[PDB]
């Protein structure tokens, strides 16, 4: 009778539950299962560090609601891994880490890479697990699947000891789940839909912020037939933007400071008022401020400051719930109003501050001057990778998203060292598109040698990079006994290592050169890699 | 009246604790420990990834007896430097990671990069504290250090909120602690001194060996004399190496496999049976084997095979206890046996092995023919930093070391990623020193950005790569559709990456170029990077 | 062939161990194996909760030095016997928690009283292991037994799953290890031995403090000859008491504040400078105070104060290490210091102070008189069980202990509940002894059915219970909308518990039924209940 090993059948199941992306590093004990994901049809890519690869399996988990999975080795892999989770842990993202564990019967031995993995993982998943048998496989897997994507979506770890990987069993004896369903999509009551849009005519200066949990939810044709119903000033969070076209004219962006600070009613889509937002708290908020939070997870209702009305559920289904009630009773926030007046005047006044530098053609270059031809260069369906600090921040002002989840950055934890990871799973996602990876010089240090990744496995995209020789900013010559601790080798020359793979590395020092060069480098059958330098006191 | 900064309370109480070496990432909260930490004259290296700087900091404690530190942000920051905490906790090295966290005043609000990081690095630690108070930090730092270096070395974990960081206290609040003291080095009790020397006399077949815990314990004197004087065949471990000299007439290590099998008695100086050693069993070893086993670690005796004579306390003391006995009742086992006969007739017929590899010109090379260049050009006290699977295994074989703690490698977590960290930490420990970092093409690629950090520092390290295309190998022309799990890109000329920093990097294929290039890029003012191509065959 | 369940392998794995007394209850899936240990000769003791079962394992540690066994079932269980983990764990006694857990085939599915039970042991266990098939069983139990005993003493927890102990094996597919030797007692430096001599010569108040640790080593008749050679002050730890007798002419117990507060130089053998001894800081220590520290943790070496000279090792060995060398180079204490006149006043004012209460016979009778009666007929082999707040401060200065390892109390957890628990563990190491057990009347409840344990196994335990209706007292009438926190029923019969198993009960609340009352019950052939009513306004 035929038989089945339980790497076969760990891919085989996974394949069936709609994993289609695992990134990582080959080895002991985890070998077999990369072959087998690549027999079953998974795209495989392998990494030169799994912390690159793990932070790349969380962002699949937020571009297609399925987990991607990062295959470890035992020990040391695990624990390079664990990167990944706690980012997939604070951006409620699905993602599922497989470590490899020393084998069972060598456990208390010292055995080779034995170490306390579950433990390990726990902090940071919403389910880790060590299947108890080859024959159950199939049952973790599903379990797992099914966790990281019901309910707050989340992480979860794998700990599969190499004989269950490597160990038989009789194909008869393999029970296999079927493919988890997408996840119900639950509704607020009628009298919370009622309440919510009610509050809303009460208020004076009500704002709207699109946040990525609707992004996740794929909210995007509700939530933009929402504002243009209600004609509601909104705000995209830095990932939310683009669920919303950047260009929408009821986007008050460029105010953000001034709405945030004045507006007496705000309607959270899938966002919470954590740091990002000031914790909704003075002297950013307004110490009065009315709070209805849309969002699928009940604990986060009401952190910080009090919600007076509390949506719980799926952001696309509520959405649609509050589209319905202003069918059956039409309202809209009136066109001219002083609200409107006062945010159509700082966005004209922030016009009017970004107008000279991003016209500026001094050298050493600011970032507006550079972020202005590379924007003006992206096609308009193109997936941003955009890390670093100013880099990031002013790129997130700059750099516009037409379509929903098309921007990936640092996103909740603040992560460095997402930048190459998020580049490859955005390509691995969408083949047919362009990706454009833009960090700071520091950002592209930690995942530097993963362009060799995304030209081995023909990916396309182009990495740019801002250099100011440092975290924010580094001298232009090192005194050897006082080397500032984060400063750089002043212009390094990153872009020669497009030169390993053979691809092409472009150095930008001057405003002309701008142009010609990215619109070669994004040309490229190869990752081009463009390293423009900045001043160092630019921001 | 004076006040003093909570970073600057750290960075004097580490100074007075004995650190010297601090390895990590600036940005919030821990910029300012950083810049207090070099006007204490503590050396700080900023490194591209904190994984890498976590492993140097591991890495310093083994050369020196004192914790290296590992400077991290909170959140990600930290989780990345657990990478150096699990190398420390499974090589039993004296480490610490300072990991800032967000300001205490916010916690439960979703502060930037707020995350439990006591609870992920306690599987690893002997020790995870975050301070209760500013006026209380050199009480948590000499406790932290004292408990790395007493006992079982291991790792630390300080947890600092920001404002336990940025605040300040006034300076007569403060009081600091006394330098730490050397550990007490514990003794054997005297009988089982006698019954070791005693069951030495009966075996037939006796073996000794030499261990990391024996270099770390600076045991290399006592040692030597130890071997010398009882004229017993002696196996050092990959990281015992050098404790005596390699090429010491008493080392069977090129008849390792025989020694093994066949020993009825060993001695084991600072070594585990763990892995490694293939825990003492069968068929690696014989049955019926006797172990005297000399470990600081009372736990350890007897795992896996009964321990027959326990000598639980420092290697350094309890060998000197031996050599004491040794001179009141002499002994020593007859340099003409049946048992030296073999051992010196396995090491012949092994050189005959390996002399037609070692004088193999033929194109693409293998790895003896490559080392044996490689290890005629390395200076005699150089520092070896060897990472990879047959190229840290082979480089094992081929590359002697005359003194103790010359050779870092993988060590017992078999980590890839330490090659660069630990060149650096020992370039760091000993700047009048030569380092040589030979890795393979895969190890490279783990930490490849940080020959850019050895280049800012201008710390005296030459990277050698041995490069055949992947991990054990990969094809010499890539298929699109079947990309393997553990290919590169085919001809990778990672020595490009010499070009970020000004260097110079070499592509060698044939044997002719070997001495020639080897010799010029040893004496380059800057890392020189050798990518050397070797054939996917071999191994 | 012959077959073994895994019940019957624990049960013959922990006797060949040295494992002699079992506590716990039954259920599934453990009842196999209580039953397989009975039949090995294993002790079994079936309590009324797992908490106090948990109490008496680590009691048995204690007092024998090697680890008794709480067995326990899945999940609450286990999360009972928690509790005696974490008592062992903070006084470092060598304790096993066996619990049992699911079937591993049903994990994830919510299963019978599955729970993470490793991980809710593991911040106060040494060690922790699942194991991972039947045959393997002796690997953990040896492993297990052997980390409670060597190195520093603690706990260690077992989890065992239901078809791990149900399942069967052939008897030749189980290799039994030896019996884990006595860990071998670890010596100081010569040089740190002279040099502790040395500081002594030099003191001009110094001071012995005999603790718990050198009562767990066995050192009673080294620690007795170096105080009695060097004619030095000593002071005995609550559980150190009887180590040196308890009446002997050295004992500084009755000045014991004035002592700590005037002492220049302590010799702290095996006790820490924990809560207990005020951290060894000022203001009830000198603020320069000179600290010669025998401990066998390094780690514990230079807590709070800064340590002069560390002895790290076996208490025994090392005092023994100190009477060999006062015998090479004699010194001793001299008289007629103004430190031992100091000390002898200060002892005969607290004589003077305390007589008073030892003979006043007013009712509500106080600590002192009933305390003075209960001496006054203990054997001086019987051990105590004194447990409580004032019942148990005033006991340990009222009942002297006369041999070593004979006073049970709260320790360094200061937990109530242990009283019955440890009553019983005593009765089951020393059955040929009568125990003593001394509780308030709160710390009596936390046990209290367990005297039905101690009637059904025929155990020669005499419980007093000294009652004051509370917490520290209670009211002598409770109003019932005003019932205190810490109060109890006034006049609660706790005696009429007796009668539940067919004992004798005691009603006792004047001085002459005292010397009556407690001569009968400590004559029962079961355990009487002596209930003794006190002033709440006393101590
Ligand atoms: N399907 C969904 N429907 C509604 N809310 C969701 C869904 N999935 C996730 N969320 C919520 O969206 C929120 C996203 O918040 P956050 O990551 O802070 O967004 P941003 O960073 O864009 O402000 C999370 O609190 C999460 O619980
Ligand atoms: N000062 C010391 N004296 C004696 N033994 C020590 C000392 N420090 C550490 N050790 C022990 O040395 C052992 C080294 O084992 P291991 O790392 O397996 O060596 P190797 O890998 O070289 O065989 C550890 O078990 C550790 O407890
Ligand atoms: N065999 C031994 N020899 C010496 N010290 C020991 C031994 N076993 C345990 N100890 C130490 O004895 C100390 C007991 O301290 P503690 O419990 O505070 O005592 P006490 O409460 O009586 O003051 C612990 O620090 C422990 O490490
Ligand atoms: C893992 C991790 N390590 C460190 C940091 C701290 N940090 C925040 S931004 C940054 C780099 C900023 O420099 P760069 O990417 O060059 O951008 P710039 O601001 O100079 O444009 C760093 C190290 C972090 N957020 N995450
Ligand atoms: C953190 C970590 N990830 C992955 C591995 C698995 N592993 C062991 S050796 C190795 C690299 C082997 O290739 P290379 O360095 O080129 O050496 P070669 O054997 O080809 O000479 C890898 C990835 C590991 N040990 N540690
Ligand atoms: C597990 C636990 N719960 C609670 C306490 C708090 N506590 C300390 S002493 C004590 C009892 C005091 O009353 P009693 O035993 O009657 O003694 P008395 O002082 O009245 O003589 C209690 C509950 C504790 N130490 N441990
Ligand atoms: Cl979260
Ligand atoms: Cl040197
Ligand atoms: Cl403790
Ligand atoms: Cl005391
Ligand atoms: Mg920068
Ligand atoms: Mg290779
Ligand atoms: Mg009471």
């Amino acid at each position: 009778m035929a038989t089945i090993t339980g790497a076969q059948i760990v891919a085989r199941a996974l394949k069936q539950q709609g994993v289609e992306h695992m990134f990582g590093i080959v080895g002991i004990p985890v070998i077999p299962i990369a072959a087998a994901a690549q027999r079953e049809g998974i795209k495989f890519y392998g990494f030169h560090n799994e912390q690159s690869a793990s932070y790349a399996a969380g962002a699949v988990g937020y571009l297609t609601g399925r987990p991607g999975v990062c295959l470890a080795v035992s020990g040391p892999g695990m624990i390079h891994g664990i990167a990944g989770l706690a980012n997939a842990w604070s951006n409620n993202w699905p993602m599922i880490l497989i470590g490899g564990a020393n084998d069972s019967y060598q456990n208390g031995q010292g055995a080779f890479q034995e170490a306390p993995q579950i433990e390990s993982a726990r902090p940071y998943v919403k389910y880790a697990a060590r299947p108890d048998s080859i024959a159950r496989l199939p049952f973790y897997v599903e379990q797992a699947v099914r966790t990281t994507i019901y309910g707050r979506p989340g992480a979860a770890y794998l700990d599969l000891p190499g004989d269950i990987i490597s160990g038989s069993v009789e194909e008869a004896e393999v029970t296999y789940p079927g493919r988890c369903p997408e996840p119900p999509r639950t509704l607020a009551p009628e009298e919370n839909i009622k309440a919510a849009l009610a509050a809303l005519k009460t208020a004076e200066r009500p704002l709207v912020i699109v946040g990525k949990g609707a992004a996740y939810s794929r909210a995007e044709d509700e939530v933009r037939k929402f504002v243009e119903t209600t004609g509601l000033p909104y705000l995209a969070s830095p990932m939310g933007k683009g669920v919303i076209p950047d260009d929408h004219p009821q986007s008050i962006a460029a105010a953000r400071s001034f709405a945030l600070q004045n507006t007496d009613l705000v309607v959270l889509m899938g966002a919470r008022m954590n740091w990002m937002m000031h914790f909704g708290q003075p002297p950013r908020w307004n110490e009065k401020v009315r709070v209805i939070q849309m969002d699928i997870s009940a604990e986060e209702i009401g952190t910080n400051v009090p919600t007076e009305v509390a949506l719980v559920g799926d952001a696309k289904a509520i959405t649609a719930q509050l589209n319905a009630e202003l069918e059956k009773n039409p309202w809209s926030y009136p066109s001219e109003t002083t609200w409107w007046t006062g945010l159509q005047s700082k966005i004209a006044a922030n016009a009017a501050t970004v107008e000279p530098m991003f016209n500026d053609d001094s050298v050493p270059m600011g970032y507006y001057r550079v972020l202005r031809d590379i924007r003006d260069l992206i096609p308009k369906d193109a997936i941003i990778s955009n890390e670093g600090a100013s880099t990031m921040d002013i790129g997130r002002t700059v750099l516009p998203n037409f379509f929903a989840r098309t921007r990936l950055d640092a996103a909740t934890f603040g992560t460095m060292g997402v930048g190459a990871g998020q580049a490859i799973a955005a390509a691995s996602v969408h083949p047919d598109r362009k990706i454009i990876c833009v960090q700071g010089d520091s950002a592209f240090g930690f995942g530097g040698m993963e362009v060799e990744t995304a030209a081995r496995y023909g990916l396309n995209i182009t990495f740019v990079i801002i250099n100011n020789n440092g975290i924010g900013g580094g001298p232009d010559e090192l005194d050897p006994a006082h080397i500032p601790p984060g400063a750089y080798t002043p212009q390094a020359h990153y872009e020669k290592m497009a030169d390993v793979y053979g691809g092409k590395g472009y150095f930008v020092t001057t405003p002309d050169q701008l142009k010609p060069v990215l619109e070669e480098a994004m040309a490229q059958p190869k990752p081009a890699i463009v390293n423009i330098m900045i001043s160092n006191k630019s921001g």
